[PDB]
């Protein structure tokens, strides 16, 4: 898990949300008389209504990311 | 688990949000009469009604994340 | 768990909420009559009704995270 | 668990929030009857009803995070 | 857990918050009748109604946190 | 845990807050009846109904915090 | 415009309303710009959004109702 | 305009009304630049969100209305 | 304009309303700019949001209503 | 206007308002700018949230109203 | 305008108001750079935001009510 | 105006009220850069937040209530 990022060196932006009534649930986990369970969330989880990104990335990016799950 | 960011060297940005009755829930566990249960968040949970990311990485960045779940 | 950053040398954020009756809830755990559970964060939660990230990164910036679950 | 930052050297932001009742829980745990349980946070939690990052990096910034959680 | 931070060297910030009947709960925990619970936190947990972080790294910033459960 | 922070050397910042009946709880522990429990916090507990953070970092900062649970 | 009513000897009545967001407008008038005009109410004008009329009469009723418009 | 009643001898009533955000607007004039209007109300005007009328005449009722509008 | 009553000889009403934000506006008049109006109200303007009438008349009961209106 | 009434001889009434932020206006004239106006009421103006009436008339009733207008 | 009323001869009443924040507003004129108005009341103007009337008439009641305007 | 009353001959009333920041105005009358106003009142007026009336009239009751007006 090595995430690395260099940089070297030698406009309008609008969202626009007008809603009404508005109910999100981004992680929800819902368990009735069960035995054994795993919610594991190791990523990136994006939840909304109105769910912009605008000029995510514009100079040196990495993300590294890992998951393990190991049952003997 | 190694991160690592460098940087060397030798506009309008509008969110607009008119909601009415807004509920949000991010993250959410409900147990009833279980025996066992993991809730394992190690990552990036972005929850909301207007979820705006505007001009994130415009530099050095870099996100290292890692998740482990050994059961023996 | 290393994290590094170096920065070497040698405009209008508008965000507006208008809302009415907002419930946020970020982490909730409801346990009833369980046996055992384990709620486990160790990345980042972010949870709102007008959630921006405006400029987040403009320099060195590096986020290392991880976590552990062990159970022998 | 490690973090650095070294920085070497040789406009208008805006937020609005008008709202009416509004209701915030951020981090809430609910037991009832149960036996054993464990709520770990260990990164970070951002709950909101207008939540804005403006302009958080703009030079060394680097966050390291860990959880450990062993049973044997 | 270390943490190291140096700087070697050789505008308008507006929050508007105009709220009514705003309940705010940073950290809750509702034990009734149970056995054994642990609220561990050793991150960062921020809660409001107009949570606004604004330039909050212009400098050498690092924030080196960790948690620790061992049960033998 | 260590922390170290070094500097060597050779505008408006508004918060505007108008609520109206407004209750805060920042930490809070409610037992009934139960055996054991324990309310660790170790890191950074932040609650308010307009909670700003305004150039919190321009110089040297830097925050070593740890928490350790041992259970023989 | 005579009316009489004369009466000689010799249960369960339920309503249930159960509405959200309700507007409601018995007897308007918009009048821009215009030379002449006349609203004339004589009878009998019922709005609601649950009207309900349970055994309105069970004896001597009579309603004498009369409107007059004269332009010479 | 003659009205009479005479009478000469010789349960359960339930309104159950659960709303929220009522706006109610019984008798309403807007005159905006004009010359000359006449508002007449002479009967009976009734208006609500749960308007309910039970068991209005059980015994000697006689409602005489009457209106004019002499224009010579 | 005669009225007359005369009576000779010889259970649960239950009204709920549970509300929320209730604007009311029995009788407005709204004028501007204008020469001549007349609001002319003579009989019998209800205005409610929970506008109920039990049992109303149960005996000698007579309402005896007239306007009038002449412009020579 | 003659009004008479005579009476000659030889339970629960439950009303339960829960209401919350109510605003009432029974009889309001706005004025601007104009030349003639007239607000006559002569009649019966009931103006509520919960506006009730139970058992009004259970003997001798009799409501004699009458309203004029001449302009010569 | 005569009224009259005689009588010869030879329970529980709950009302139960719980508000908050309630503005009431029983006659009110708004004159601003008219030239005339008239606001002539000779009825009954009832304004509440619990308006109840129980059991007003059981035995002899009679109102008796007029209004006259002349301009010449 | 002539008014008259006789009689010859040969429970538990509650009121329950709890409010909280209640403004109540009657009569009111706002005057700005006019002429000529009137004000008329000869009848009966009521305003109230919680206006209850409860077994007005048990026996001989009868108001004569005129009001003139004449300009010339």
């Amino acid at each position: 898990v090595v995430a690395a990022a260099e940089k070297t060196k030698q406009g309008v932006l609008y969202v626009g949300s007008k809603t009404k009534e508005g109910v999100v649930h981004g992680v929800a986990t819902v368990a009735e008389k069960t035995k054994e369970q795993v919610t594991n969330v190791g990523g990136a989880v994006v939840t909304g209504v109105t769910a912009v990104a605008q000029k995510t990335v514009e100079g040196a990016g990495s993300i590294a990311a890992a998951t393990g799950f190991v049952k003997k």
